[PDB]
């Protein structure tokens, strides 16, 4: 599991992508013009992640065209409620759609585990790609976000919701 890394500038600030031949491990937010990854080339999961992020931010109408890379962070290597939540989220909630913590918990097999779902949103090593920003409050409120409220709102505004893109 030879770990390789590359960084990509984005509207949300610098993104550190890490992964190996087997899959992408993590997308880390370190804090208008499309940028390239600082280090080009494989492993394949990294190149796929870079193309997906570029499309997400700069060619969103075509986001469904880009393959989601294989994931190899340990959380995906074992069976757990967190993994089920993360995989369910990735599969069901599309660009522009939202789901409540409770609906995701129901989707993951336990309608009463909304709090566990919230915690799982932070155990998410690959934000944006696995759209944890689309998990919101049943009240209509945006809700918490590991990377800060402003980022969640920026992403939701980017996906068509009636929120203004905050200053980031
Ligand atoms: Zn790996």
């Amino acid at each position: 599991c030879e770990m390789k890394r590359t960084t990509l500038d984005s509207p949300l600030g610098k993104l550190e992508l890490s992964g190996c031949e087997q899959g992408l491990h993590e997308i880390k937010l370190l804090g208008e013009v499309p940028a390239p990854a600082a280090v080009l080339g494989g492993p394949e999961p990294l190149m796929q992640c870079t193309a997906w992020l570029n499309a997400y931010f700069h060619q969103p109408e075509a986001i469904e065209e880009f393959p989601v890379p294989a994931l190899h962070h340990p959380v995906f290597q074992q069976e757990s409620f967190t993994r089920q939540v993360l995989w369910k989220l990735l599969k069901v909630v599309k660009f522009g759609e939202v789901i409540s913590y409770q609906q995701l918990a129901a989707l993951a097999g336990n309608p009463k585990a909304a709090r566990a779902v919230g915690g799982a949103m932070r155990g998410n090593p690959v934000p944006i790609l696995i759209p944890c920003h689309r998990v919101v409050c049943s009240s209509g409120a945006v809700g918490n976000y590991s990377g800060g409220l402003a980022v969640k709102e920026w992403l939701l505004a980017h996906e068509g919701h009636r929120l203004g893109k905050p200053g980031l």
